[PDB]
């Protein structure tokens, strides 16, 4: 079965593109607006409306396959591709990509995904967001062409068993780190709450005391508000390299502090994401490896998660092969074609690395829904509730698609 | 084409069920949680996780049609049906509705919609949320059975032209009435920001002075932050009957006050939703009619929107026939089957009433997406961005489905 027509439509994604560097530099704010000038290439303001491009593929059988081109909030940061604006990409896609899609056979997914993942226009690989959206739509096309769910296509082409089972979900609070926790407890979230600990003085504390007090508040809140003692979620907090900043980038001192947080969790498993940011991939791998080594030496039960500088499929392989940390965030839009997510999760699983199938608040309902199918097939240890910063909406999107799909698979 | 199998799966909707009478009375607050105990017949807490039931209809051709049963945040209030819990409704659906779906013909939509809308089980109509969700799934089924879009099915069955054209969208801020406005300006929202003016002392002011100041803040913010004068949105603020409270239900005084807000809007058209709450439908119609009469006598350009006590198709007809106000919120889940939305919008359009196709923050991505199709066909003057209180996610869902669908119709 062929694609008859391909359509590209501009839209809004579920958050904003933020110039992370300008914010780190100290940009002030006025309401939701960051002031001053941006510094990251592509940005014309420190904060810009998040955008996407929807891909629709009308097939010969009349079905319409969908996918969304989307990019992370902190685009252009940490080795990632630049922010993604529809204005530029709509003509580009209509001119250069539409003719490569129309008439294309979709009975299989992988060959098409690989083709677009390696395509170069004017010398450059397609933006990861374009590969992300195209690959979502191509997976959906193969599914709709053959009476299969997207999950089933993945299980068939990767020769995976496809046992119907939920994936633990992780809710992110943004700066709403108190109110969002209550929401997450009310909705029985498996892993929480991210907490956006992205400032030393006010969020982590100069000696880590603020984060210490937050973990205690968090575990207390869970133990106080939960409707049954059966609710025993995992704590996962992202510190945006701030721990490294207060301990002179000393992996041993970092590990000591991280280990000291275990008591504050009151028996709930604890994960700390992005403990340090070494500023480049090789140094980041070495630094996380050293922290992991010291955590083990201490007999700590606290785990660390790689994120910064771990973008592509090969990056994930490199962090895994080095035994650098316990878990890696596979930040889905940054991998380009979604077949790379499947390969990354399987690579992690084979080698004992915990796969966190993440993503961004700045993606879409379609990209998130598609990611649910990738996860149900590949079996990561954790999946981000996305998109958006409201939490409720992302949970509705991810949890319900997951449970709807499990129910379908069970028929 | 028939339905082969009907599945019902519990999920979370995009907000919370709140016990209205427990609150405005005196329920305490602790973070996101309300304290004390509800009075409203079905509530186990003053605030509980919003729930939905997803309906999946597997057709003979293998397609899977979807719809979500969902109810409003303030369920059980204002004449609306009770809160909606999956624990109760899944067994109900499997016992009473599944036998009526499996083997059912879906070549058309309207007969099925009408059947379930009027069906009585033990003498009672189905909960509006059930009719809402079933009707969404049945529309989707007719569409998927015939290679049509949902919007096309509606246009075919109501003999409408389906001109591919956008509908103005309305963003709601929740209590985040300052920050959310910035989000909405950045994303060029057509109508904004609701503002949740639901408290006299803190939001309206005992003499309406706080709302006056807010309208000025709002228009100033739009005029300052917008990138160009081409962005000229409409203002729509919901006051939850508080204007009626401060003027002791004197419609002339209410009108005088509403009219006085025009100055503060600085040329942006202004709508005030729910100016008064007379506590019952007949009194509500009379009160709004009197306010409208006085606004017209004053030559005011400010418009008012009915909401409370205007729930069902027939309620909408009654408010319209009375010439009671400029616009009515057709609050979608409360109408039961979605064919009632189409009929209500058409009735308004024929009889000089502006149709606002509303909804709730407490519905889902599927219900919102389905509502887009209803609006593109029926042509209301305004459509709510939903679900959720984060705004971004709802805009992504509603705006992007709208534009995707317009593109498909143009093929």
């Amino acid at each position: 079965m062929k694609i008859k027509q391909a359509l590209f439509t501009a839209g809004y994604s579920s958050f904003y593109f933020d110039d992370q560097q300008a914010i780190k530099n100290g940009a002030g704010h006025d309401g939701f607006i960051y002031t001053g000038d941006p510094v990251t290439p592509g940005f014309t303001s420190v904060r810009q409306a998040g955008e996407c491009v929807s891909v629709q593929l009308i097939l010969e059988n009349g079905a319409v396959a969908v996918g969304d081109c989307a990019a992370v909030q902190y685009s252009g940061a940490g080795g990632r591709d630049p922010l993604f604006l529809a204005e530029h990409f709509i003509p580009f896609l209509n001119d250069h990509i539409k003719p490569l899609l129309e008439g294309r056979d979709v009975d299989a997914f992988l060959p098409n995904a690989r083709f677009f993942d390696k395509l170069r226009i004017d010398g450059n690989l397609l933006h990861t967001a374009v590969r992300y959206g195209l690959s979502q739509a191509l997976l959906d096309a193969t599914a709709l062409a053959s009476g299969r769910l997207k999950t089933e296509v993945v299980c068939d082409e990767w020769q995976l068993p496809c046992v119907p089972e939920a994936i633990p979900l992780f809710g992110q609070s943004g700066d709403d780190r108190y109110i969002a926790v209550d929401k997450m407890i009310l909705k029985g979230v498996d892993v929480l709450p991210h907490a956006l600990i992205n400032n030393v003085e006010e969020k982590l504390g100069f000696k880590g005391e603020k984060l210490r007090e937050y973990v205690r508040w968090l575990s207390d809140r869970i133990l106080s508000l939960r409707s049954s003692p059966r609710y025993h979620p995992t704590l996962h907090i992202d510190v945006y390299g701030t721990i490294g900043l207060i301990f002179d980038m000393d992996p041993v001192r970092c590990a000591e502090y991280i280990a000291s947080l275990e008591k504050e969790a009151q028996g709930l498993p604890l994960y700390i994401e992005g403990p340090v940011d070494a500023g480049n991939k090789p140094d980041q791998i070495r630094m996380l490896t050293a922290i992991t080594k010291e955590l083990t030496r201490l007999g700590s039960g606290v785990k660390i998660v790689a994120d910064e500088w771990c973008n592509t499929y090969q990056d994930i392989v490199d962090f895994t092969d080095a035994g650098s940390c316990h878990m890696v965030q596979i930040k889905t839009p940054d991998l380009g074609g979604i077949h790379n997510i499947v390969d990354a999760v399987l690579y992690c699983n084979k080698h004992g690395m915990e796969a966190y199938q993440g993503g961004t608040c700045n993606e879409t309902e379609i990209s998130a829904r598609t990611c649910v199918h990738v996860a149900l097939a590949a079996r990561p240890m954790r999946m981000l509730i996305k998109p958006g910063m409201g939490f409720d909406e992302g949970l509705n999107i991810v949890f319900n698609e997951m449970n709807r799909t499990i129910a379908l698979l069970q028929t």
